[PDB]
């Protein structure tokens, strides 16, 4: 029973996962694959019991009959009177982000323009802006939008993959895992930062925790929050201050997914284990905080609180929403009922 393999995407949430197994007195063990979607296909066959994934992913996931577990939650203002785990989710602004200098550039003129995606299939990186794009388009030529882009996962000789950069000798160019260097929520952010794309599409959050002195890291320690510029859906730019009012979407948190078999066996685990790597945990600052990677996000965002119930034992569908579910479906028409594999 007690044992829980997790799924680590890439070689740099493997050796976090190691570490996590490591301290964890081998009640945590690791599984390690090139991609989400391999890692979800471990966790079909059983040869691994869960991993947290984005809505996009959940999406995908849940066709094949994976169910969400617990959510990520992140420290919010209202409901500051229930406990973390019990409180209930926010969901995170997906937004445009644009340099404050590239001044002209608005929702409306992207077209031809250089994009850096979280990865295809994510909801704020993916999803949400290409799909506003394919119904204000009227077309399903999402591959010819932008001039050149950063989109992790798409056919690598692609213009979708034109912009990423691969790892620190050039290879994995455009694999959807850490190792790219414009992969995911920060990846995307400095494709943006050093003016290799002309918008990214990531998170709220995401341009808050590497601005201002918040990242240290070589590329974000100078990058001031005042020279960037958030595109709203009317035409508008506004501050990185106004994204409450200049979103694309509210997207659901990013959940952990197990079989439905093993799902209460994965929640009881992982309460215990956050009890003791967690924010306030027995051991998180002492010896290892599941939390933290430095920027990073490995196996969790590094904003997370506390990982929460979810209350009314929601299906996927339920989980994602059903606003959120039938625009991926729209989505999905252009590249009906399936489980991928
Ligand atoms: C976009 O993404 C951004 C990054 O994720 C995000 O900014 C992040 O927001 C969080 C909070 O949501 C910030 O963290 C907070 O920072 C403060 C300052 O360091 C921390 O310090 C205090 O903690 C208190 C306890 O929670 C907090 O009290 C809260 O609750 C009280 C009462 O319940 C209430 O206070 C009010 O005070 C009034 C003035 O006197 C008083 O008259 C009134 O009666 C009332 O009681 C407030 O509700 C209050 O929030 C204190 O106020 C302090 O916050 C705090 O613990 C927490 O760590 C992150 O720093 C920030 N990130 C960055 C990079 O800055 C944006 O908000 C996101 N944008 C959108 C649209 O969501
Ligand atoms: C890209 O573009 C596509 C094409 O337009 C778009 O697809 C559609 O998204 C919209 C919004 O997400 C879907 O909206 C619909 O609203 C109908 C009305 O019901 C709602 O409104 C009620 C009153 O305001 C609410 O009380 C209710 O809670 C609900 O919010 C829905 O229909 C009904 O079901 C009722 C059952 O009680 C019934 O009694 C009614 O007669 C009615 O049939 C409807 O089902 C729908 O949700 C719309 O469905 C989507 N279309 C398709 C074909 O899937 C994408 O959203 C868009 N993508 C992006 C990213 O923007
Ligand atoms: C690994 O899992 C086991 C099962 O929960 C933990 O062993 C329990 O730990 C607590 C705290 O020491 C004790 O109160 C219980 O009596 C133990 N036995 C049970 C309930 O089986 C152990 O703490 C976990 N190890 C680590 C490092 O996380
Ligand atoms: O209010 C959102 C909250 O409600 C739940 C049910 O408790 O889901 C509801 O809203 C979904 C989105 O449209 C529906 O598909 C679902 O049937 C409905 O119950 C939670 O899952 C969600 O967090
Ligand atoms: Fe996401
Ligand atoms: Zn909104
Ligand atoms: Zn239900």
């Amino acid at each position: 029973y007690t044992r829980v393999v997790w799924c680590a995407v890439g070689p740099e949430e493997q050796k976090k996962c190691q570490q996590w197994s490591q301290q964890s007195g081998q009640n945590v063990t690791c599984a390690t694959a090139s991609t989400t979607d391999d890692c979800i296909v471990l966790v079909l066959k059983g040869e691994a019991d869960a991993l947290n994934l984005d809505g996009g992913y959940i999406y995908t996931a849940g066709k094949c009959g994976l169910v969400p577990v617990l959510a990520e939650n992140r420290k919010s203002s209202k409901h500051s009177s229930l406990d973390c785990v019990l409180r209930p989710t926010e969901g995170y602004l997906a937004v445009a982000v644009v340099k404050k200098a590239n001044e002209g550039l608005t929702w409306n003129s992207l077209k031809d323009k250089k994009s850096c995606h979280t990865a295809v299939d994510r909801t704020a990186g993916w999803n949400i802006p290409m799909g506003l794009i394919v119904n204000q388009t009227g077309s399903c030529a999402f591959d010819e939008f932008f001039s050149q882009s950063c989109a992790p996962g798409a056919d690598p000789k692609s213009r979708l993959c034109a912009l990423c950069a691969g790892d620190d000798q050039g290879l994995d160019k455009c694999v959807p895992n850490s190792k790219e260097k414009y992969y995911g929520y920060t990846g995307a952010f400095r494709c943006l930062a050093e003016d290799v794309g002309d918008v990214a599409f990531v998170k709220n959050d995401t341009v808050w925790e590497n601005t201002n002195g918040e990242s240290t890291a070589d590329w974000a320690k100078n990058l001031k929050r005042e020279d960037f510029r958030l595109l709203c859906l009317d035409g508008t730019r506004k501050p990185v201050t106004e994204a409450q009012s200049c979103h694309l979407a509210v997207a659901p948190n990013h959940a952990v997914v197990s079989r439905s078999d093993r799902a209460a066996h994965v929640e009881q685990v992982l309460l215990h284990q956050q009890a003791l790597f967690g924010k306030n945990g027995k051991n998180c600052p002492d010896k290892f905080c599941l939390f933290k990677s430095e920027t990073k996000n490995l196996l969790f965002n590094d904003n997370t609180e506390c990982l929460a119930k979810l209350g009314g034992r929601p299906t996927y569908e339920e989980y994602l929403g059903t606003e959120y579910v039938t625009a991926i479906a729209n989505l999905k028409k252009c590249s009906l009922e399936a489980c991928a594999f």
